[PDB]
């Protein structure tokens, strides 16, 4: 292929100067919106850093304190004045626990209530991906079936917005998905996706297809296309799909999705993310030796792409329920403002990962009289034992450990608040004036052919 599909194909690896130049005006916050976004972002990030006065205590060497402490333990003021494989497995489960909501779906669900009463929602992720065998994919299938039964019974008619949903990885459902051919995916994967989706619809819970590696985008769109035209799914708006703003294709995938929601007569649930596989995408493209990268190479370009994509999503509320997944205070503030006045619950939600967004979103989800923004947030809740945790944990380490990540820069007491929440468009134009051209690739990431 259609007009919208062909345009996705042709954007696959377009030069960054071109891709970034085209996004800029789509991403620019109008003057007054930009300033309310800055102020809100500043406030959120200020509260985050300085929850337990962490920066005001910088406002106030160590051996002296130990002596002042021992002196303060003198009870009477007068007296005082007068005076390899195992290490890896272990470190994985130790660092990883903070990102896991429970080992079983029942355990995760039984803990649902605490944050659900505060206005939080949930999307449960049965950990495990990249099925290597036919038996592996069968077992993931039954784990997903089981989870939908338990989630749906706990949802108990609350429906797709207020009630819990499930997130699935297509790589879990087909052996060797990474190299699978179109014909085998449709024969084998598609009937399992269709079956899980029919089940979710019986319980009226959301079912989201997670986005994985970029060379799987095209087959996931073929699967989505077919799925949206199932008679048993007519009139039901529970299908969800993730799109990754670090991809050059993202804006064009949105044109496609908008046309699909129209033709298939539904409102799609669309989770907009930046993306979780950047380091691997860069390595992969450098080994393939093709004309360029399917993702941006500077983090600020991804931020620009996200804002442009968020605007496009918010413009079509009859066709799309946008789910804005982020832990970045500026991104959140910019969305809040871009969504305009006269919020209604079913306009959009925020999303965050378990063990990562709680402090940001404790300022967001809840009553205005308690100082909150009163916007719903859906927590993505990984569920599994130690044997399913590895790949997810490594992605979290890369996310938390990168110096370009907001969750890393916020902990840096030396980087000032204004720089942390600086506007990405303005950042890009600043690079452009310094370097001579808009959207130049990262200086340390040359094209694969160089
Ligand atoms: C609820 C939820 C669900 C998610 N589901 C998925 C999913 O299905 N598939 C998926 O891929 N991701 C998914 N993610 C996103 C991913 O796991 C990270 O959480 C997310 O990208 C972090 O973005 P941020 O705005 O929180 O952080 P920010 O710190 O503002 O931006 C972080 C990031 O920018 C990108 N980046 C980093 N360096 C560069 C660079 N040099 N050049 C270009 N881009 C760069 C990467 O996307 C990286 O995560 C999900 C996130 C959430 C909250």
């Amino acid at each position: 292929q259609s007009v919208s599909r062909a345009a996705i194909t042709a954007a696959y690896r377009r030069p960054e100067t071109e891709a970034v130049s085209m996004l800029l005006e789509q991403a620019r916050l109008p003057q007054p919106v930009a300033e309310q976004a800055h102020k809100l972002a500043y406030q959120l990030a200020d509260k985050l850093r300085n929850q337990k006065n962490a920066s005001g205590r910088a406002g106030m060497g160590v051996a002296l304190m130990c002596l002042a402490e021992a002196l303060l333990r003198i009870p009477d003021k007068a007296t005082r004045d007068a005076l390899i494989r195992k290490g890896v497995d272990m470190a994985m489960r130790l660092m990883g626990e903070q990102f896991v909501t429970g080992e079983t779906i029942a355990e995760a669900l039984a803990n649902a209530r605490k944050l659900e009463e505060k206005g939080f929602r949930y999307s449960y992720d049965m950990l495990g991906e990249a099925a290597l065998t036919a038996a592996d994919a069968q077992a993931y299938m039954v784990s997903y079936q089981q989870a939908i039964h338990a989630i749906g019974k706990a949802s108990n008619g609350r429906g797709i917005y207020e009630g819990p949903g499930i997130s699935i990885k297509l790589s879990a459902l087909h052996p060797r998905y990474s190299r699978a051919q179109y014909d085998r995916v449709m024969e084998e994967l598609y009937p399992r996706l269709k079956s899980l989706t029919l089940l979710a619809r019986q319980y009226d819970i959301g079912i989201n297809i997670d986005a994985e590696e970029s060379d799987r985008l095209e087959i996931s769109l073929d699967l989505l296309e077919k799925l949206c035209f199932e008679p048993e799914l007519a009139g039901w708006n529970g299908i969800g799909f993730v799109i990754q703003a670090y991809q050059k294709r993202c804006p064009l995938v949105i044109d496609y999705l908008i046309d699909l929601a129209t033709r298939s007569r539904r409102r799609l649930m669309i989770r907009l993310v930046k993306g979780a596989y950047w380091d691997s995408e860069i390595k992969r493209a450098q080994m393939d030796g093709l004309e360029g990268y399917p993702v941006y190479t500077r983090k600020v370009y991804t931020d620009v792409s996200y804002l442009a994509c968020a605007k496009k999503l918010l413009a079509v509320p009859n066709l799309i329920y946008p789910q804005f997944a982020t832990h970045n205070a500026h991104t959140l503030a910019a969305i809040y403002q871009l969504a305009g006045q006269n919020y209604y619950p079913g306009q959009y939600e925020f999303q965050c990962l378990h063990g990562m967004g709680e402090p940001l979103y404790e300022q967001v989800t809840g009553k205005v009289a308690d100082g909150k923004l009163n916007r719903p947030c859906r927590i993505y809740a990984p569920v599994g034992t130690h044997e399913t945790l590895l790949a997810y944990l490594v992605r979290r380490l890369l996310e938390n450990g990168a110096n370009t990540s907001f969750v890393n820069r916020i902990a840096d007491t030396s980087l000032p608040l204004d720089e942390l929440v600086a506007d990405p468009v303005t950042a890009v134009e600043k690079l452009a004036q310094q370097e001579g051209q808009t959207g130049l690739p990262h200086p340390k990431i040359p094209l694969p052919r160089d």
